[PDB]
């Protein structure tokens, strides 16, 4: 067949034989009593057709269609709800190729490099079509949510706003409102690196939200993390928001000095330690890849990508 197999699992990525579709680890990320998860009961078309539909229901923002979703744990199914949903689920989009597999993968690939990421991973559904799904962070059963605020409310921007700001504003609202800012600056360093070498030229003022939790305002976990660049016939830009004024040809010097020392007062060794510990994680980054739900046409573009970022870096 034309696909490559595809032997892992959509959860965990570990080894799984054929007849299995997910790995019981992956179940067990989901809840500990999960015995099976069950396709999707709609095609890629259905599910986008329903989100659509339920869209003024949505609570959780972002432009990209989107599911609410309980998991039926005694059952083993998702099921889509308006209220009081556990998941977000993203089907196929019908326009860009491969969007649930690229940020299945690329929200993998974050959580490998230490950043705090939600469960999330991939399901079946009735027409075999992959749909992303990630646990929701902002609230836990049918309980209170926890405050949550984009920095487009933040940074005093009108709610459409995603493009029209920079890093340098991204920086003063974690200084304004984080509890503790030089541990989010650690995040914010991680999350920049990380977001070039995948080539998340997507991370928009949206992308970033303070939650308060734990008596400290930080910011959240990830969310909506994709090599974007690689799911588009054409990108003229390396950043969705500029760093130093730029967001294309960006030097190693921009981020390991302007930005890590100078805007982020990082000191050397803290920089060198993650700097080593990027350059450790490629190996498992490619093979992650490999084990992918990515046709072997878009590993073969994550992967090439990816390389080119690391040269820029001087990693190897």
């Amino acid at each position: 067949f034309q696909s490559n197999a595809m032997k892992h699992c959509p959860i965990t990525y570990e080894k799984i034989s054929d007849q299995e579709n997910y790995s019981q680890r992956g179940l067990h990320l989901l809840s500990p009593q999960l015995k099976n998860l069950s396709p999707l009961d709609l095609s890629a078309d259905e599910q986008r057709q329903e989100a659509i539909a339920r869209v003024g229901k949505m609570s959780v923002q972002g432009v990209q269609k989107k599911l609410s979703a309980k998991l039926k744990i005694k059952e083993g199914c998702f099921e889509i709800v308006d209220q009081y949903g556990q998941y977000i689920l993203k089907p196929q989009s019908d326009i860009y190729p491969e969007l649930p597999e690229n940020e299945a993968i690329t929200m993998t690939l974050a959580k490998t490099i230490g950043l705090e990421v939600p469960v999330h991973g991939l399901v079946y559904s009735k027409d075999n079509s992959l749909t992303y799904f990630i646990k929701r962070f902002d609230r836990i059963g049918h309980n209170k949510k926890l405050a949550l605020e984009d920095f487009a409310q933040l940074s005093g921007e009108d709610r459409h706003t995603k493009y029209k700001s920079s890093m340098e504003k991204v920086i003063a609202v974690i200084e304004q409102f984080c509890t503790f800012p030089k541990i989010e600056f650690v995040k914010l360093f991680k999350l920049t690196l990380f977001n070039f070498l995948v080539g998340n030229e997507d991370m928009h003022l949206k992308n970033f939200s303070l939650i308060t939790k734990d008596r400290k305002i930080s910011i959240s976990p990830a969310y909506d993390l994709l090599n974007s660049t690689i799911a588009q016939k054409n990108t003229k830009e390396e950043l969705a928001l500029p760093l130093k004024g730029k967001k294309n040809n960006l030097t190693k010097s921009d981020f390991l000095k302007y930005f890590a020392i100078e805007k982020l007062g990082l000191n050397q060794n803290v920089i060198d330690g993650i700097v080593q510990e990027f350059h450790q994680v490629i190996p498992k980054w490619q093979e992650l890849i490999g084990f992918s739900f990515l046709s072997q046409e878009m590993q073969e573009k994550y992967l090439e990508l990816l390389e080119q970022r690391c040269k820029r870096l001087n990693f190897f």
